[PDB]
């Protein structure tokens, strides 16, 4: 089954991050990378002026359940990242989202699958575009209509 995981990072230098985290997600049992996004640049929330977000998509073929890629993603976000002292609850140094897993739908508790805001994220629509040009969403939507439609604006390159 092919998923697509979105990752995202801004601190300490998040390209040896992100490629920290590539290795990792790599490196999942029953799994390979088929192809990862070009790094994408999206500027910080909050008028304060933070760092900017790297932003990426990952093609993953895998053979394990979707919990259980569930459980190495979160893993894999313990492992390479922490939560930000002063928001706890805030996004942690490293995201990974799983946005799709095939064409399967997931409403459990632990796990919503298509991402439930990923059509409103062009930091996560053009990325997976870019990987999956034709891809169709399991309600039928192309993801290219999407894009077209609500004409969102390009990401610049990281």
């Amino acid at each position: 089954t092919v998923a697509y995981i979105a990752i995202g990072s801004n601190l300490a230098s998040p390209l040896e991050q992100v490629n920290a985290a590539l290795k990792a997600l790599g490196d999942i049992p029953e799994s390979h990378i088929l192809t990862v996004s070009s790094f994408y640049r999206t500027p910080p929330l909050g008028p304060q002026d933070q760092p900017d977000y790297l932003n990426a998509a990952v093609a993953l073929e895998t053979s394990l359940a979707p919990e259980e890629l569930l459980n190495h993603t979160q893993r894999i976000e313990l492992q390479q990242g922490r939560v930000r002292k002063a928001e706890r609850w805030g996004p942690r140094t490293l995201d990974l989202d799983i946005m799709l897993f095939g064409n399967e739908v997931i409403n459990t508790e632990r796990l919503t699958v298509p991402h439930y805001d990923m059509k409103n994220r062009g930091f996560m629509l053009w990325p997976l575009f870019e990987i999956a040009p034709e891809l169709v969403f399991p309600d039928g939507e192309m993801l290219r209509q999407i894009l077209h439609t609500r004409a969102f604006d390009k990401l610049n390159k990281w």
